[PDB]
C-alpha cells in the first residue's frame, strides 16, 4: 500500500453522458485499457497512470488541472483546457487558441508543461473531474512505458520524441511531441454531491466560470487544493528543494532577530506578546523583555479575527508592550504589533496558486495561505530598510569599497566612518533582507518607530 492499486475501484457515474453504457463495474486496469493503453504486466516503477491522495499531496507541485468540452468524440473538435488558463481547440480533420489537428496541438502541449514545470517538479500530475472526453483524448498526446531517464541528464523522462525516437526531462523536451507516463487523478472518485461549480463555489470566490474548459481546469486545481491543504492540512510531508528555500529561511531568521532586537531598543518595550506558531523560541534571547507566547497554527482557510485571538476575557492585556505576529495572519492587527505577512500575489517557484485568492507556498513544508489584504495593515506602517549592529568593529578571518549608509546604524557610521567588518555585515544583511522580500514576505510596525532612536544606544 504505497502506489493505487489498478485493480481499485472507479466510480464511472461522472463518465456515463460523454461514454453512455459504461459498466458500473470498473477498475483502473480496464479504465486504462478503456483509455487505449497497453500497461504490459510491467513491473517498471510505473504501476498506474492514476495515482492516490496521498501521492497525489506528495506531488502538488505538478498538479495541472485538465478538462475537456465537446466544441460542437472523433467527429467533432474538442476544447482542452489546462489550469495555466491556456485553452486548445484539436480538430480531427483566460487565453483561447483556434482549431488545429493532433499533430500540431501536442507539440503545444509539451512547450506548455516543460515551461510551467520545469522548475516545479519532475513529473505532471493531470487534475480531473472526470467526465469522458478528458480520459479518451489522452492517447492523442501521451505515451506510456517503462521510467526514462533524459536523453541530455539523468532528470527522469517526462516527454517523447517520435522524431528522434527518445526521451527528454521538462528542461530538454524542446520540439518533442509527447507526454511520457503522465499521473493524473479524478476528484469525482473522493466523494462529492453535485457538480464542479456547486462545489467549487462552496470555497472560492475568485475563480468564475465563462462555461469555458480553462475554467473547469482552474475550478478543478482550486477545489483539489482546497480538499487537500485548507480543509485537512498535514504538516509532516517534506517536499523536495527546488530553489532558493534555505537562504530564504536563513534570511528570515536574520531579519527577525534584527527588526525585533531593534524594537526592543528603541521603544523598551516592558512585554512582548509572541503570537503564532506554537513552535517559535525567542528571536532575541539577549533582549531584557517579559517574552510571553500564545500558540495559534497556521491559518490556511481564512485570517483569524483579532477579536477571537485576544478577547473573550495571557498578560490579557496584549495592549501592553508589543505584540509579535510572525507569519500569524489575522484581519487588522493592533497598532503595538511588528508583523511579517506572506505576499500571496509574488511569482515565485515555491509559491502555487490557491483557493479564493490565497496561495500554496511550499518550502520544505505546504503552507495555504489566505488571500494578502492591505486593510490588515492601517494601524502600521511599512517597516523601513536598516542594519543595527552594537558588535564591536573588529575585521577578524572579503574585499572591499568604503560603505557610506545612513541605514547602516552602528558605533563606527555615528563616528562618521563605516568599519570592514559591520560593512561586510551591512551587505550581508541587506542580500538576505532583500532575498525575503522577493520571496513575498512583508514587514510593518507600529507607526511610532524611528530608527533614530537606536543611535543613542551607543553613548
Ligand atoms: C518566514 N520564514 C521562512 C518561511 O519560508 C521563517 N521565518 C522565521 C523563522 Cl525564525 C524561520 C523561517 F523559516
Ligand atoms: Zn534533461
Ligand atoms: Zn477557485
Ligand atoms: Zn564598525
Amino acid at each position: 500500500p504505497t502506489h493505487l492499486s489498478v485493480d481499485t475501484k472507479f466510480k464511472t457515474e461522472g463518465l456515463c453522458v460523454d461514454i453512455p453504457g459504461i459498466p458500473k463495474d470498473m477498475t483502473y486496469r480496464r479504465l486504462i485499457s478503456m483509455m487505449g493503453f497497453k500497461m504490459n504486466y510491467q513491473v517498471n516503477g510505473y504501476p498506474n497512470m492514476f495515482i492516490t491522495r496521498e501521492e497525489a499531496i506528495r506531488h502538488v507541485r505538478a498538479w495541472i488541472g485538465f478538462d475537456v468540452e465537446g466544441c460542437h468524440g472523433t467527429n467533432l473538435p474538442l476544447q482542452l483546457g489546462f489550469s495555466t488558463g491556456v485553452n486548445l481547440v484539436a480538430v480531427p480533420t483566460p487565453l483561447m487558441y483556434k482549431g488545429l489537428p493532433w499533430n500540431v496541438v501536442r507539440i503545444k502541449i509539451v512547450q506548455m508543461l516543460s515551461d510551467t514545470l520545469k522548475n516545479l517538479s519532475d513529473r505532471v500530475v493531470f487534475v480531473l473531474w472526470a467526465h469522458g472526453f478528458e480520459l479518451t483524448s489522452m492517447k492523442y498526446f501521451v505515451k506510456i512505458g517503462p521510467e526514462r531517464t533524459c536523453c541530455l541528464c539523468d532528470r527522469r523522462a517526462t516527454c517523447f520524441s517520435t522524431a528522434s525516437d527518445t526521451y527528454a526531462c521538462w528542461h530538454h523536451s524542446i520540439g518533442f511531441d509527447y507526454v511520457y507516463n503522465p499521473f493524473m487523478i479524478d476528484v469525482q472518485q473522493w466523494g462529492f454531491t453535485g457538480n464542479l461549480q456547486s462545489n467549487h463555489d462552496l470555497y472560492c470566490q475568485v475563480h468564475g466560470n465563462a462555461h469555458v474548459a480553462s475554467c473547469d481546469a482552474i475550478m478543478t486545481r482550486c477545489l483539489a487544493v482546497h480538499e487537500c491543504f485548507v480543509k485537512r492540512v498535514d504538516w509532516t510531508i517534506e517536499y523536495p528543494i527546488i530553489g532558493d528555500e534555505l537562504k530564504i529561511n536563513a534570511a528570515c531568521r536574520k531579519v527577525q532577530h534584527m527588526v525585533v532586537k531593534a524594537a526592543l531598543l528603541a521603544d523598551k518595550f516592558p512585554v512582548l506578546h509572541d503570537i503564532g506558531n506554537p513552535k517559535a523560541i525567542k528571536c532575541v534571547p539577549q533582549a531584557d523583555v517579559e517574552w510571553k507566547f500564545y500558540d495559534a497554527q497556521p491559518c490556511s482557510d481564512k485570517a483569524y479575527k483579532i477579536e477571537e485571538l485576544f478577547y473573550s476575557y495571557h498578560s490579557d492585556k496584549f495592549t501592553d508592550g508589543v505584540c509579535l505576529f510572525w507569519n500569524c495572519n489575522v484581519d487588522r492587527y493592533p497598532a503595538n504589533s511588528i508583523v511579517c505577512r506572506f505576499d500571496t500575489r509574488v511569482l515565485s517557484n515555491l509559491n502555487l496558486p490557491g483557493c479564493d485568492g490565497g496561495s500554496l507556498y511550499v518550502n520544505k513544508h505546504a503552507f495555504h495561505t489566505p488571500a494578502f489584504d492591505k486593510s490588515a495593515f492601517v494601524n502600521l506602517k511599512q517597516l523601513p530598510f536598516f542594519y543595527y549592529s552594537d558588535s564591536p568593529c573588529e575585521s577578524h578571518g572579503i574585499d572591499y569599497v568604503p560603505l557610506k549608509s545612513a541605514t547602516c546604524i552602528t558605533r563606527c557610521n555615528l563616528g562618521g566612518a563605516v568599519c570592514r567588518h559591520h560593512a561586510n555585515e551591512y551587505r550581508l544583511y541587506l542580500d538576505a533582507y532583500n532575498m525575503m522580500i522577493s520571496a513575498g514576505f512583508s514587514l510593518w510596525v507600529y507607526k511610532q518607530f524611528d530608527t533614530y532612536n537606536l543611535w543613542n544606544t551607543f553613548t
